[PDB]
């Protein structure tokens, strides 16, 4: 059951982690009171996925994988979900990026050592399923940021090292998604070929990988999977959610060379449509967001092997605090809920906004 034909998602049931879980019931339960501390169990129990963003988080993915060994041993039919995130001089079109690597400091080299590291772990746990997404974030800023010199020196940095992603994690095991930015980044019609061109070059350039299905979009963004009206803020763009843009990109990497492309979209910050965002380019912790459609592999669509949530609800994006390092503008914006703490901290106000603007509803 560990290894799998076709799409991935389906022959088992994602795992919904401890790490999440306790956040949830210690950090945002313990202040919310009747109907909406109720709902707030209940987002606990939908499964989203882990990210690895640094080295020290390596140790938590094989504690995960244990509970998870655990639960299947114990009858359950769980499947690991984990987001590979540590390239050197990351997110290199930032105005502040966490990124612990820097390719000036051996950042190649220690970055081999982070998937030298997840390699053996998922080797170690080859009777489980581990549904990965590789590095959000990254091969999207060299279709449209080459004009920013940080990109453009981390070009051959960022390739040299996908490659060695995607072919060191080419186990049975796995299964393998290419973050592909979103509608609003790529499915600009002047971006799609670019993008095709270069997920198509990655990808025979790594030998075809088996375990490599396809690609990841929407990842930490907002939006819509399948709404029937364009946002304004869309304005002048004829692919305005997600499917329109799978659907345009598929076949354009087929005429490429890869043919047999899959996808995965994030939907956890996408049920309230159409957002608060001013812009389309605005990322930071967007007001007027809810949880939106809940993780499934009946999808009802050709290309989609499954609804997922990324970016878990809750944990920020970004601090808004201009006195604090690794301040990035963006989450000072006025659609940026405000005051946020540092990425990836917990921020009850936001979570609370998600609960309480969810669709499907859990109150
Ligand atoms: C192909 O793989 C090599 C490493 O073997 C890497 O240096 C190069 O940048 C990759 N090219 C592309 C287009 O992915
Ligand atoms: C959008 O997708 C969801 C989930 O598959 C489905 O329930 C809904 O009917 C779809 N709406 C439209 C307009 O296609
Ligand atoms: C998936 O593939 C493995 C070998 O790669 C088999 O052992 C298993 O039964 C399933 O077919
Ligand atoms: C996870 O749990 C689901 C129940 O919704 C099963 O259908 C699946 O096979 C796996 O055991
Ligand atoms: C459970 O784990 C979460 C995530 O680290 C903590 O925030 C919480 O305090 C508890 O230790
Ligand atoms: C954290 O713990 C609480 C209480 O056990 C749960 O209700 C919640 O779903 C999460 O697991
Ligand atoms: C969140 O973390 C607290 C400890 O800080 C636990 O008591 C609780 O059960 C949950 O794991
Ligand atoms: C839950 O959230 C409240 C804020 O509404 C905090 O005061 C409390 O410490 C816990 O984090
Ligand atoms: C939500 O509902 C549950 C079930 O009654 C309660 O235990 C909780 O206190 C909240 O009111």
């Amino acid at each position: 059951t560990a290894t799998y034909s076709g799409n991935p998602f389906v022959g088992v049931t994602p795992w919904a982690n401890a790490y999440y879980a306790s956040e949830v019931s210690s950090l945002a339960i313990p202040s919310l009171t009747g109907a909406m501390a109720t709902a707030a169990a209940a987002v606990a129990k939908v499964p989203s996925f882990m990210w690895l963003d640094t080295l020290d988080k390596t140790p938590l993915m094989e504690q995960t994988l244990a509970d998870i060994r655990t639960a299947n041993k114990n009858g359950g039919n769980y499947a690991g979900q984990f987001v590979v995130f540590d390239l050197p001089d990351r997110d290199c079109a930032a105005l502040a990026s966490n990124g612990e690597y820097s390719i000036a400091d051996g950042g190649v080299a220690k970055y081999k050592n982070y998937i030298d590291t997840i390699r053996q772990i998922v080797v170690e746990y080859s009777d489980i399923r581990t549904l990965l997404v590789i590095e959000p974030d990254s091969l999207a800023n060299l279709v449209t940021n080459l004009g920013t010199p940080k990109c453009a020196n981390a070009q051959s940095a960022y390739l040299e090292c996908i490659n060695y992603a995607v072919t060191q994690l080419n186990l049975p095991n796995v299964a393998m998604y290419l973050d592909a930015g979103h509608a609003g980044w790529l499915g600009w019609p002047a971006n799609q070929d670019p993008a095709a061109q270069l997920f198509a070059n990655v990808y025979k350039n790594a030998s075809s990988p088996r375990a490599l299905r396809g690609l990841a979009t929407n990842v930490a963004n907002y939006n819509g999977w399948n709404i029937t009206s364009p946002p304004s803020y869309t304005q002048g763009n004829a692919v305005y959610n997600e499917k329109l843009y799978i659907h345009a990109i598929g076949p354009l990497l087929a005429n490429h060379g890869w043919s047999n492309a899959f996808f995965i979209t994030d939907q956890g910050r996408s049920g309230k449509q159409p957002t608060g965002q001013q812009q389309w380019g605005d990322w930071c912790n967007v007001i007027g967001t809810g949880f939106g459609i809940r993780p499934s592999a009946n999808t009802g669509d050709s290309l989609l092997d499954s609804f997922v949530w990324v970016k878990p609800g809750g944990e920020c994006d970004g601090t808004s605090d201009s006195s604090a390092p690794r301040f990035d503008s963006h989450c000072a914006l006025p659609d940026a809920l405000q005051p946020a703490p540092q990425a990836g901290a917990w921020f009850q106000a936001y979570f609370v906004q998600l609960l309480t603007n969810a669709n499907p509803s859990f109150l």
